[PDB]
This record gives structure tokens, sequence and C-alpha cells, in this order.
């Protein structure tokens, strides 16, 4: 059986073993699949029998008691703002700088009712109702995301300075060489993990990209397993980063690595380097 039989076996049963599931969604999840998979990989969805339209209502009742060139178009954007508006609304203990952490989840359950071509789409050419159905299921499975990482967006964000802290910890421990590298030019973790931390890597990856990382990131408790992708991204630039002789060079390489070309193989690679490192460095 292929890859993507495997998956369609998983979710044509009425229960779904949501165990075998994220162990086969840890070295990614078929384009195909990937809305349902999300759904149930984040928890929205119940595996078992033992719902979806009243989430959905839920998400609209929150709104009702308050009375890429996709990204360009002003609906879309206006239902970026309301996501997280109505999430901080929900969420008064706590993000601005996350407005990109909706933009994986928008694309995936669009995907679903999209053929091909969804970065040209037209979302006025979609029935309302069913763009209700994406915001709503985008609001709920990114809700379901910031819930393992509510610490990064607390009062001071702790969550955050405490990750760089991590990163740096590790990287030290890891790559002295690099971490060395930063010291004589300056260079401080802050000034370029913070969004690695923030961002969940996303602005430092191709759309696609992203998509791909959180299909892993959802199968499993990943808010540690981040650490050790961010510390495997650092050591996959090694040599680029040494050969920068200079603050400004080295700092915007940080922020723009070359990773537009990369793909499913490339994020693969990075995935298992970063369980690599878990495993090796777990009794540090």
């Amino acid at each position: 059986k292929t890859r993507l039989e495997k998956f369609r076996q998983l979710l044509s049963s009425q229960n779904t073993d949501l165990d075998e599931l994220r162990k086969c969604s840890w070295p990614g999840v078929p384009r195909e699949v990937r809305p349902i998979t999300w759904r149930l990989l984040s928890g929205y969805l119940p595996a078992n029998t033992e719902t979806l339209q009243r989430k959905r209502e839920e998400y609209f009742g929150f709104i009702e008691q308050y009375y890429i060139p996709l990204f360009q178009q002003p609906l879309v954007q206006e239902i970026f703002e309301r996501i997280l508006f109505i999430w901080a609304i929900r969420h008064p203990a706590s993000v601005q700088g996350i407005n990109d952490l909706v933009t994986p989840f928008f694309v995936v359950f669009l995907s679903e009712y999209v053929e091909e071509d969804v970065e040209n789409f037209d979302v006025t050419n979609l029935s309302q109702d069913m763009l209700r159905s994406i915001e709503a299921d985008s609001f709920w499975c990114m809700s379901k995301l910031l819930d393992g990482i509510q610490d990064n967006y607390t009062f001071a964000q702790p969550g955050i300075q405490k990750k760089v802290k991590a990163l740096e910890e590790l990287v030290s421990r890891i790559d002295e060489q690099v971490h060395n590298h930063f010291r004589r030019y300056e260079v401080e973790y802050l000034q370029f993990a913070f969004r690695w931390m923030n961002n969940l890597l996303m602005r430092e990856l191709p759309l696609r990209c992203t998509i791909r990382l959180w299909d892993t990131y959802q199968s499993e408790g990943f808010s540690h397993f981040h650490l050790y992708v961010c510390a495997a991204f650092l050591i996959k630039w090694r040599k680029e980063i040494l050969d920068e002789e200079d603050f400004q060079g080295l700092l915007m390489l940080l922020q723009n690595l070359p990773t537009i070309h990369w793909g499913n193989e490339e994020i693969g690679l990075l995935l298992a380097e970063a369980y690599r490192l878990k495993y090796m460095f777990a009794d540090a």
C-alpha cells in the first residue's frame, strides 16, 4: 500500500486510530488528506465516536457576542485579524506579531475545496458558509497549536526568553564554533531566534515547508521538539554562517537563511536531524 492509500484506509473508518495516524503523520501527511488529518491531530475533531458544526457555531457565537496574492485580498486579511482578535478575547492572560500563525491553517482548509492554484484563488468565489467553515476551523486548530505554547504570549513573554536561553545553551554545547562566532561579532540570540520561537520558524521558510513542518509538530507535546529543529536549522547553515565576517552580514543571513527552493525533502532531513540531536542530548 502507498502512503496516500494507508492514510485513506485509516481515515475511512468510523473510529480513527489516533496513535497509528500520529505515527503515519510524523514523516509528513499527503496533501490530499491533510485537512481532515490536521482536524484529528490537533484534537479539534475527536478520533473515536464515544460536535463539528457546533464548534463552528461556537466561534460565530463569539463574533455575535461582540455585537502572497491570496493574502492581498481584503476579506482574507480581515478574516486573519478577526480570528486573532477573537483568540485574544478568549485568552485574557495573553500577542499581535503572530498574525502569521493563522496562514498555514487557512491555506490547508482552503485546499480542501480548491482543486489547484490556491495561491491565486478569489475567496469571493466560494460560498459564505464554506468560507465561514475555513475561518472557524482555522481558529480552533490555531487555538490547539497555541495551547501548548501559551507561556510565549503571557506578560513579558517568559516562554520565548526561556526558549531562546534554551537554544543558546544547546548551541553552545552542540556547536561551540558557531556560538563563539556569534560572540565575536556581538550577535545576540534574541536578535534572530526571538522570531524563530514566536512564529514557529514560519518567517524562515516557504509556506509549503511550514505546512510540512507543522504535520510533524501536530503528530507529537512539541514545544520542546521545536528547540531541536531550531538547533538543527542553525547547524544546517553552519558553513554560510562561519563565512560571514561582520555583524550586519551575519544578522542578515541569520534572519534570511537561503531556504526559498526548499520542499518536503529538506524538511524531512531537518526533522530527522532534530530527532538525532534531541535523542543524543537528552541526558545533558
